[PDB]
């Protein structure tokens, strides 16, 4: 985070204790369900770059998906250099440097320049952009780390429709399905998947129907 | 959250590790308990309608709720995009734009316009209009988790009447009672459900009776 | 809770989730013990009518004590309704309650010159249909409270005032029963010791007598 | 606790749900130990007689103690009334007590010029109440502390000077009861030991000599 | 601790319920080990000798302890009064706390030039603390002796650990380092360590017997 | 930490009882696992060399390490001695340690201008000698971590680059051992997959390809 101190001077305000812990927390309790990306991007907020690397540093275990994490970092870096070229005017003054994508992600760029690119006018999120990068390849491990494929999410003869949905819906969040693609599977996969039971009485309620009237039925 | 800074802007503040480890704890202990919406509905006060986002998709399990909770979203902004038209043609600079039925919901709409709508004079609660179909949606979900209907709330042999009591009441709850049917349950359903014991003791009390005469008649 | 934002304008703060927290595990851990209402006044302190409605309605169980509190809550606001006739509009009882007034009314009344404290007004009628619940989920009468034989004279007095509040007895009725059915509830040992003190004993004479 | 707002007006702020815990689990803890009365000192600092009567009302059990507190409570308001007769207003034994006061009142003298401290003095007959029943809620007599044959010194001296707190001993005696009762209560392998370092030891030094 | 308000005058605040909490607890759990005299130095920061008195009070048992912690506390009051015979200028009685205010104990703290008695006060608190740490220390350094099958980590941890609670000077610890820590290895960690030779640090040693 | 007070002097504010306590059990829980050092650097953020050695002092254990600590603050401090004679005074390295200086003094170096950072100075040496710590303590070297039998990829992987970390290693290292050690400590059965793979495969498509 950053903060105006009193002479209107921006400086950097530090992380709390409650977030890191917050943080390292979730981590070990949840691991990599879909749920913890929103987590981070809730305790990572108006954070810099060298606020997110602490955040992803005192991470302990996970060192498989950290490592995954900065190629996509790397990527996603290489990227940023190639569409904003480098342009050869000299700095005018007052103004800072092109932001370099080594330096959204951190490596090659102190605090204040971080706190400088986020404060001046224009502002270039570096936080922002940076913390873009970190879901981005958060939700690459998320959709790797999940065990089960949508098609293996089958009801079971005994098993309640409500908890059979419950995880039909819990495998497309980790599988990073487009909204349109779950909404669109209520009248496809997951009537296909359901036990004779339940699939005789989804039949018969027809075409567009919501999951509302759907669990209903099968109650 | 919005808070007014030192100059006097208006700005989002985080919203807090406590806040939202309460409200994943609650979801994760409570599950769809009626007095899960009032938790909901105080620990997301005053929040834009990208704290209402955050507290909603840190929530891990529950996809199925979660998914019809996004239909009901969906159809309220509809519905509000049918009664409040918008001209969407291209607006001056500077110029507050109307919200649209996805800028409530936040899926259409940045930070910065949701405090310009929240903290205007007068003032457009995008925020609360949010909560309100959220709330809406939510009580949805309790209705069809609730497990008993209220007619089968029968007091047993041996039950207390103060248990059984409390057991009717808090179907009548889930199940979305206003509050005359409540009230008027204590001379119709709550009297013909009781034991033969107490039964018989409630209409010796005769009509018009509160519901502290027939908690210490049946004592 | 009401506060005074930088800008000088009477806002309402939200409810923090200690506050929440700590009101919902009191419940579910004391039911409805005598000490849940002064606990129930001090994480409700400066409240609104809008607070104490989520403060109540975060209570999980106990739905029996929840509607028997809205009748007396019902009770009450007629109540007022007929001391205080309708011709800032003046306070009706369903908006003391809460349930007829909007956050910014309240607030409206609360920091008026003069005020109406409809915050404290409302709690006094929660309150109140609150020791109606305590006084009926009272489990033994204070005429069952005997020591035992081999009790200990301390937690005998212990359980006898702990009816007594249950009961919502007078403060003098709580210091006349000293001399009255704390001395004839009492087993024969110490009973033969209390009577022998005489008239006017306080309490410590009485617990150092039978220790 | 007070607090002066932004406009410079002494205000009541409510007491926080912390300090209200905090309270509540170590009375549940530590029920009467004579380390309670300074965690009730520091919990309560700078505290209306409102805020003191909040704290003692969400106690939940030991309504034994409560009882007698509120003896103690009144035998020092009747002294407060012999002492200064009653002609702002002048506060009263049972102003201070905070049963016959508003809260607005007692924020009145507390801030007033002088300031007539009715928090403190309150405060001072809590004390002294609570004082009384940690002296009477002690276990064991500081006669009956002696050490045992194997029991190392350190424990003993543990035992003892936690009853002597308990006892509620001046100064004077905490300090002599190292010359007399300590050695006189310990074992003989110990005590032959004390005897031998002679008269003037310090406490050091006769925890060392049996160690 | 101290503060001042909104109107520029020096009030005392509350010690908080964390803080109470916090150092009730350490003494529970950790007793009377080294680390508890920087544990209270860090937890009575700024405090005023009113706030020592009430952190010293709410400690539950050790009653042995605080009873030699209140000799200590004699013995250095007696000793600065000795120096400074006697706002009024501060007595030996006055910066413990006990025969004085706490607004004249904010009155020395605030002034110019500041009498720091909360300073004062808690130096002589951590010296008679630190006593309590050397008696209540169970073994000595000489009993400190590495196991057959010990890792060498492990008994330099007893070693140091020992080290701290009987305040052995700081070239003390450094000192021991080629001496009596080699002298108390066992014979295999000892041939070891004579062979890496004088001047060896103490990463260059555990390396070794690794 | 250093504050700006409302008078505009800086002044040293106290250390959070929450960041103490979170340092120590981080300690106490995950000894010198890696990721110590970063929530080391995270919680001394903003420090005075004064607040470095509380934090350092609080920990209760690992006194091995404590002492070799010292001895890579010596070192460095000597070092600094050298590059900067000495003739506000001229920080030098015993005052950034903070043995020989005093909290004003480091106040007096760090908010100045030019800012003599010996708060971000002295954690430099500390965050040094605390990774010389982690290398000694990790159990396992890196050629030791092989691929079990049925042991999945993905946490061999795990195990590989959390022994990788603790060892230090440089960033081309890591990205480069995934090309040559991690394939060549694989099982016979993920091994095969990996070489056919070829040269230049990401971990991405290494672990999905040993699923």
């Amino acid at each position: 985070p950053i903060v105006q101190n009193l002479q209107g001077q921006m400086v950097h305000q530090c992380i709390s204790p409650r977030t890191l812990n917050a943080w390292v927390k979730v981590v070990e309790e949840k691991a990599f369900s879909p749920e913890v990306i929103p987590m981070f991007s809730a305790l990572s907020c108006g954070a810099t770059p060298y606020d997110l690397n602490t955040m992803l540093n005192t991470v302990g275990g996970h060192q498989a998906a950290m490592q995954m994490l900065k190629e996509t970092i790397n990527e996603e870096a290489a990227e940023w250099d190639r569409l904003h070229p480098v342009h050869a005017g000299p700095i005018a003054p007052g103004q800072m440097r092109e932001p370099r994508g080594s330096d959204i992600a951190g490596t090659t760029s102190t605090l204040q320049e971080q706190i400088g690119w986020m404060t001046h006018n224009p502002p270039i999120p570096v936080g922002e952009i940076y913390k873009r990068w970190i879901i981005l390849g958060l939700n690459k491990i998320v959709r790797m780390y999940s065990p089960t494929s949508i098609l293996d999410i089958r009801q079971g003869p005994k098993e309640p429709f409500r908890d059979y949905v419950d995880r039909f819906y819990k495998t497309l969040r980790a599988e990073q399905a487009s909204q349109e693609v779950k909404n669109a599977a209520t009248e496809t996969l997951l009537v296909q998947n359901a036990n004779p039971d339940c699939k005789t009485i989804l039949k018969a309620l027809g075409p567009g129907a919501t999951l509302e009237e759907m669990m209903t039925a099968c109650q």
